[PDB]
């Protein structure tokens, strides 16, 4: 038989870097919770129902793929803190590309949320050069107003700031008609687009995602309907659901106040891999479960912020 070996575990961070990294993602989460009452409420409801067991499966971010404002503007922060780039996903109809990142080894975490197992990171970018000339010019205008803001995307994310000037409503309107993703990013920037609860790490009966979905719906919240409320990967091992994004009033730079999408929250179940079929269920750890993401699922979860879902 050919020589075989297990995968090399990723390096762990030194103690200061690990601590510091967690204060940063904690600040990203603070902005997110302050602007997304639905996500904040659901996280409180799960904690009360299940106990202190909430783990974050992944964080997701959106970006403009032009002039260095894209995936790389955030990825460098995470790779400075030991994250490893993984698979690239393509979304041709929506004109998006995404990369996900797996965390450094962190087996000694002592808490939950950002103090629990470190989350994967999912970062997408809009392929701006594929849009109409008019939208390319609108995006380029804001990118010019931002200067070297792209070199400090994490500062922007931790503080809840846009690096470009505040948009005028007319520009938001034009982008909304061609790319809802572009419109989302114009008004939200590098803000955390969602966190994800790892349901299989819960202890109570809502650890099953079908039970979890009914728990959310019975507390009055609406799940993303597109492609069904439960997106199931073709191998059956990655099952995902998400809320409809919250909305907020935004005063645009020309004085007009209008509704915009903020963020949402996702729930994900990763099932055991087939080679570990007969593992006793008390023996399953995260590395025994389906890792990564699935283009089919992701394509429909992007629509949690779409106007059709928000106006259902
Ligand atoms: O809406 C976004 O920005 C990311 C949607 C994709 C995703 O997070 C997943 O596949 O779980
Ligand atoms: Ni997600």
């Amino acid at each position: 038989a050919a020589a075989s070996a297990p995968p090399a575990p990723a390096d762990a961070l030194p103690k200061g870097a690990d601590s510091f990294f967690r204060t940063v993602i904690s600040n990203m989460e603070k902005v997110y919770l302050s602007r997304n009452p639905t996500a904040k409420t659901i996280l409180e409801l799960v904690r009360s129902y299940d106990g202190d067991h909430i783990c974050y499966d992944h964080f997701a971010f959106r970006t403009f793929g032009v002039d260095g404002y894209g995936i790389k503007s955030l990825a460098e922060f995470f790779t400075d803190f030991g994250y490893v780039p993984r698979e690239e996903l393509r979304f041709p109809a929506k004109k998006l590309r995404a990369l996900w990142f797996s965390p450094p080894t962190n087996d000694g975490y002592t808490g939950t949320g950002v103090y629990g197992p470190l989350p994967r990171i999912f970062i997408s970018e809009l392929l701006v050069d594929e849009l109409s000339p008019q939208s390319q010019d609108i995006i380029q205008k804001y990118i010019r107003t931002s200067g070297k803001g792209n070199k400090h995307a994490t500062l922007a994310s931790t503080s809840g700031e846009l690096t470009w000037e505040k948009p005028i409503y007319s520009d938001f309107q034009v982008l909304s008609r061609e790319s809802e993703y572009a419109a989302w990013t114009l008004v939200n920037g590098y803000a955390l687009n969602h966190t994800t609860i790892s349901t299989h790490r819960l202890i109570s009966d809502i650890r099953s995602i079908n039970k979890f979905n009914k728990f959310v719906e019975d507390n009055g919240f609406k799940l993303n309907s597109e492609g069904g409320i439960l997106k199931v990967s073709p191998d059956g091992l990655l099952q995902q659901s998400s809320t409809v994004a919250d909305s907020a009033l935004f005063t645009f730079a020309d004085g007009i106040t209008e509704s915009i999408p903020r963020s949402y929250i996702e729930f994900a179940e990763r099932l055991v891999l087939p080679q570990f079929k007969d593992l006793p269920n008390d023996e399953v750890n995260e590395h025994h479960r389906r890792d990564g993401f699935e283009v089919g699922n992701a394509d429909k979860i992007f629509e949690s912020t779409s106007n059709d879902q928000l106006t259902r």
